C-alpha cells in the first residue's frame, strides 16, 4: 500500500482522453492458459486501471473473462472506470483487415469499444487467408512495400474506428521521428500515443522529445528492462548497481524507482509481470526525489543503448537500421 502512488495520476492525450501513468502488461510468451487471466484479475484487484492488451498476444480472451469477473465482483467499478489499449498485428495493415482485428479484439475482450487501438509495428505484411502471418521461403514475414512505406489506408482505417467511437484515441507503436513526420503529413486525425521500449537502458530520448513537443504521449514498453539479457554482454537493466544503489538508498524496489523515473519524464509504463505479489509491488509508484531522478539518469546517461526488442530476423525488415560496427 502506497498511499502517495502515482498509480492515480493520469495525462491527458491530445484529444482530451484520461489515461493512466501507469498501465499492466499482458503479453508473455510464456503465456500459460490460465496465467493472463490470473495477472490480469490480480492486477485490476491490486489498483490497475489501465491494460495493455494485443492481437498477437493471442490471451485476449482470457484479459476479457478477467475484466468481465473483476467487475461483477465490484459492482462500484465501471468499465468506463478502466483503460483498455489493444493493437492490430503486421498482416492485417489492410483497412478491412484492420477493422476485422479491432472487431475480434473486441470480442475476445467482451467489450464494446477500446480506450486506446495503435497499430503494432509500422510494418505491413502479407497474410494467409485464415489470417494468419504468411511465412516466406526463408521462414520470415512476406513484407508488403506499397501498404509498409504509403501506411495512409492503414491509418485511414483507424481514423474510420475513431469516428466509429469503436475506439476513444487511436495511435501508434515503435514509430520512428521519420514515420512520425510522415503520418502528420497524411494524417487527419493525429496519434494521440507512441508505444516505445523505454528505459534507462534505452532512454530514447530524442523520440520521447519528438512526441512530446508533437502533443504524442510516448508509452514505454519493456520499462523495467524486459525478459531479455544483454546480448553483447549479458546484462540485466535490473542488475544494474547504480540503478539498485538508487532504490536501496531510498527504500523502494528498483522496478518501483524505474517506474517513477519513467513516469517522471512524462510518459506511460508498462510493466508486465506473471507473479502476484511483483503485480501489487509494481503499482506502489513513487513520486520520485530530485536526487533519485538526476542519479538514475546519470546511470542510463553512462551507458551505450541497448535495444532489447528488435524483431529483425522475424519480421526479414530493418526498422531501426542499426548494427555492430557504426
Ligand atoms: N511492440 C510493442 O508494442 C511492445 C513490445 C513489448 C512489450 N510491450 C508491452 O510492455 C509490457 C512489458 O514489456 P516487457 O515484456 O519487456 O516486460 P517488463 O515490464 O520490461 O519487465 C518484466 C520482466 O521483469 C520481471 N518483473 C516484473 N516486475 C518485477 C519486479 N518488481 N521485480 C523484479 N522483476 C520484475 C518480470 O518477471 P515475471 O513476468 O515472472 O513477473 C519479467 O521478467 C508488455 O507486457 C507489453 O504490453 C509492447
Amino acid at each position: 500500500m502506497m498511499p502517495a502512488t502515482l498509480a492515480n495520476k493520469t495525462f491527458k492525450l491530445n484529444n482530451g482522453v484520461e489515461i493512466p501513468a501507469v498501465g499492466f502488461g499482458t503479453f508473455a510468451a510464456e503465456g500459460q492458459p490460465g496465467q493472463t487471466y490470473a495477472a490480469t484479475k490480480a492486477a485490476l484487484e491490486a489498483g490497475y486501471r489501465h491494460l495493455d492488451c494485443a492481437w498477437f498476444a493471442q490471451n485476449e480472451d482470457e484479459i476479457g473473462n478477467a475484466i468481465a469477473d473483476f467487475l461483477k465482483e465490484n459492482p462500484s467499478v465501471k468499465r468506463e472506470d478502466l483503460f483498455i489499449c489493444t493493437k492490430v498485428w503486421n498482416h492485417m495493415h489492410a483497412p478491412e483487415d484492420v477493422k476485422w482485428s479491432l472487431d475480434n479484439s473486441l470480442k475476445a475482450l467482451r467489450l464494446d469499444y477500446v480506450d486506446l487501438f495503435l497499430v503494432h509495428w509500422p510494418i505491413a505484411a502479407e497474410r494467409t487467408e485464415d489470417r494468419q502471418v504468411k511465412l516466406g521461403p526463408d521462414g520470415k514475414y512476406v513484407i508488403n512495400h506499397e501498404l509498409t512505406e504509403n501506411p495512409e489506408p492503414t491509418w485511414r482505417a483507424m481514423e474510420e474506428l475513431y469516428e466509429a467511437k469503436k475506439a476513444r484515441a487511436i495511435g501508434v507503436s515503435n514509430w520512428t521521428i521519420d514515420g512520425l513526420k510522415k503520418l502528420f503529413a497524411v494524417a487527419k486525425v493525429k496519434p494521440a500515443v507512441n508505444q516505445i521500449e523505454i528505459h534507462p537502458y534505452l532512454p530514447n530520448e530524442e523520440l520521447v522529445r519528438f512526441c512530446l513537443d508533437n502533443d504524442v504521449l510516448p508509452s514505454a514498453y519493456s520499462p523495467l528492462g524486459s525478459q531479455d539479457q544483454v546480448p553483447t554482454t549479458g546484462e540485466r537493466v535490473r542488475d544494474d548497481p547504480g540503478l539498485n544503489a538508487v532504490a536501496n538508498r531510498s527504500n523502494m524496489t528498483l522496478a518501483q524507482a524505474l517506474l517513477g523515473w519513467g513516469v517522471k519524464r512524462g510518459y506511460v509504463v508498462l510493466p508486465k509481470s506473471s507473479t502476484p505479489s511483483r503485480i501489487k509491488s509494481n503499482i506502489e509508484v513513487p513520486d520520485l526525489s530530485e536526487a533519485d531522478y538526476q542519479d538514475l539518469w546519470k546511470v542510463a546517461n553512462g551507458r551505450k543503448p541497448t535495444r532489447f526488442v528488435d524483431m529483425k530476423d522475424t519480421f526479414g525488415y530493418d526498422l531501426w537500421k542499426e548494427s555492430q560496427l557504426e
